[PDB]
């Protein structure tokens, strides 16, 4: 029964996320086995020798350069290749999915897919539609980036561990997503309540903070010409929530089934996460406000999904 | 400047939580030193070993049986071993014996040139809290207690297990004085941010009696656990450790702790449990969470029977 | 396939070593699950709730006052339940060890046995007996602690970290094991180069050292009344080297299969660990001396399980 | 004194090893605080936020842009963005390039006020650490080289790979100057305690010419690893925070490091890679590991041609 104390990740796409999601793998011990797939193998052979580099000063791993085959008993797939109309946008990167569902389903892999290609919320969805897999077996990492970049400029405005702070960005990643104001709250203070007692703060600094979240990627693609160290960490937290069975409260992509009235799209919400994959959808309740950005995130993107498909 | 990057912890009684304290310190790794005191320096030299026997499965430190003198360079002075309540002994008179052991406690370690934080856990807590900062004369900011850390990770754990979601992704306090006038503060209680309110909403299995229930089975927890194995301890232990690294690590962490009202909830002069962000240098800022009329009623008559204790305790 | 992720751990006796055992489980975030085993069921049962009371602080865990049926999809099962002549205490302890083991195996148990109760090296072998399990799943914790503990010393007379020294008490866990001091070192550097270099360090400081090792327990009972710290987490250390799946050596108490001249006996030497048990048994050359130790505590071993059987 | 609880670190150089050196000290939680230095300002401020974004998944930090000047007060000051060797440069036009940049570093750093430990990962890293000991005045034990930290774990991840154990049950080193010159000490090399000698005498399967390509695909590494991904920087990133961990918390861990040789090998006046102590003081005790004949000609031949270079550099 101890045969099965191995929990193995297959990794596809070794660029700057997938290589620094492998990383953060590697310095937190999560898993015992990584095989990072992409189309320039020479690429990921240097990188599972460079990442194995580090495991004298870690726990023990397996990482190699490894094919789609080798998904047959991995626990999770974890998939960061996606091509930068948002429609031929979506066209393209279906077509590129396809190519990596199908031959990772035809090795008999029977984990958990988590899809971080963008666009997020709609691979997730086609990667549920071509893998015939379970809807809480298929999870994108959605809004959970934006909540944490979130979290960490509360934190930062306020001089708080980021842990401490408790605010979420939801809907489908992207221009569409909203701050959900009204349960945002710092040691279970609300910001509302928080301004209150912090009257320095203004209502355009906050307006400006949620601002900022929605543009930190141009953001940080201007200075340094790419976005990997936040995602890479998210990717990892999700997986350890997954291969430590925590039921833990991410946001996450996640199958909407009446949930704010919204229906078979994935989109950015809470849910509890264990070893069998979304386990609860918290359904937070919003404002008239924030439900007309849900509605007005979920309609845009169920548009693009039925026009793809 | 280097040179100062060795932090050192002095813990005051080696009791089953002293000792599981120092235990915790050793497994996550937090400090590089340990000194025990206490009047049973057989025992404390025996820990001492037991612990140091751990070290070649974690990071190194130097764990010894200390004095009061060793205090001189400490970075943390954990006081723990409270004079336990005698049968039949007034609430007073368990203050009036803990303050005398306490005075020799604290006057040889500030005689010691000691000048870090103090972290109080001996019972009753918010008093020897209050106590610790009249007798060694430190700021408010710097003498910190456990106050109901504990009582909030019980109050999570419970919900935690009600709703199969791991607790840290429940975020729930109890308040005022740790003891029998705590409270719970279900206004504000939530998971993932949806209160249990909004939570009993779209769950109505859940009964208002239930939540009740689980609010009492925290106050008395302590009661259940002495009853079944004769004492407690993993649980503030752990909670030490935990308000232990926020101080080490500087994170400005949000914890349930003792802390010293100055008008916060309509009090003033007391020592007494609310969430607080603390750091390096002890206690920033006591967040001041809005109460309902019920929960502001249930912390103004938990402070007003502590502040009367205080009050008849120092004169 | 990810219904696996979920590592669940029966512990026997919830005594100072158990109980310290859980805590130390709980503190580091091993396993997912810990049920505790005891005639003395409220003890179990405020074991539990105190034990619970610190997962806010760490990974979660169900933690449950237990039964012996409660092994049926264990991973680990550890026995710490020993009854304080030599062969009448093994007498003792085997009627309460066939107690224990009968109703795991019946259970349909199908894990690693990890035998920590005294005398170990006796009780492992005779858990091997009794469970009918392969040799390399039944595991004692043999002479893990006096390892550590005499690593301890050496990083206490030296001023290292005693992760940077590597020195082994090998044989049967008690009055006859032994120091290798022919592979003992730090950083590389044998304890005879060291003294070299070091000559301060007296040859009498080295034998009073491995002295104050073998009478370790002595002492301490005698300070504070009993010893647990040690024995737990070198039990915690085990425990993560099997679930981790990590290929770790350490001194275990492991079947002679020929090693050091020995046959058909649990006794102490470095072995590499992983989910499947004791993979490799390494065979440390010793001098003619320490071959010599190796023997009289094997043949005074040997004649108590041959007469106990 | 609690105000001193605080560990702060200047990284110099934001390239990949500076980037992921960050990044490792972000996911295992060492320091509170980094500041970013490089020429290239926008990237550091790219850097600081991206880092940032991972924080509320670990320990808090601050994590900005910096200057020389913010070093005033650092526990560390950690050298990466070594000038690169360019086709037909000599090793001694490298080294004189690389000395006018490394002028540019210290001096501010020092005119600061920082008291700290240094730590060299530029290449050439053995010479720019004498070069850092030299510009900064401080004492030979508070200026550390990563040395051969990265190729001894090299060397125990591929004993670890051939043997099917975990490296940190392997003990191996590669000494010398970091570069072609360095060399493996199969002598004291050991898995678990058992010589490599001795472990080829059980697995005769294992043949001298495995082990001879074993050291040369060690001493190649970066070399292959350049050209499949065009870049190395996990590797090195990983030591920089081993050692980090090491300084900040008061290990006395035995690492291979690049350390100022005083008749250790028959050796004077340089910096070259053997195991030493390390603590919050930096350097304690440099081990002499009793070399075989042939091993201790390796020393000295690794030895001599970099004093060479040093001697010809400075003058």
């Amino acid at each position: 029964i101890t045969d099965k104390d191995h929990q193995k990740v297959i990794l596809v796409g070794d660029g700057a996320v997938g290589s620094s999601y492998a990383y953060a793998m590697v310095l937190q011990g999560i898993a015992q086995e990584i095989g990072i797939v992409d189309i320039f193998k020479d690429k990921t052979k240097g990188d599972a020798i460079d990442l194995s580099n580090a495991l004298p000063f870690t726990s023990p791993k397996k990482i190699y350069s490894a094919e789609y085959s080798d998904a047959k008993d991995a626990d999770l797939v974890v998939i960061t290749a996606g091509a930068p109309t948002r429609l031929d946008l979506v066209n393209k990167n279906l077509k590129i999915l396809k190519s990596i569902v199908d031959p990772i389903v035809d090795s008999g892999f029977n984990g958990i897919f988590l899809v971080a290609a963008n666009p997020v919320d709609i691979l997730t969805y086609a990667t549920w539609k071509l893998s015939g897999f379970p809807k809480n077996r298929v999870v994108g990492s959605g809004t959970s980036l934006d909540t944490a970049r979130f979290r960490q400029s509360i934190a930062e405005m306020v001089n708080v561990d980021a842990r401490s702070v408790h605010a979420y960005i939801m809907g489908e990643h992207g221009d569409t997503e909203f701050p959900v104001w009204s349960h945002a709250n710092i040691g279970g203070v609300t910001i509302a309540e928080w301004v209150k007692a912090h009257p320095e703060i203004k209502e355009d600094k906050l307006v400006k903070m949620f601002e900022d979240v929605r543009d930190a990627a141009y953001e940080i693609i201007k200075l340094k010409g790419a976005t990997f160290y936040g995602i890479a960490t998210a990717l990892a937290r999700i997986s350890k929530a997954i291969l430590n069975d925590e039921n833990a409260v991410l946001p996450l992509s996640v199958y909407m089934d009446g949930q704010y009235g919204l229906n078979d799209i994935y989109i950015g919400t809470p849910a509890v996460i264990n070893r069998n994959g979304i386990q609860n959808i918290l359904e937070i309740p919003l404002t008239d406000h924030e439900e007309e950005s849900m509605q007005k995130s979920a309609s845009q993107l169920k548009k693009v999904l039925t026009d793809a498909f």
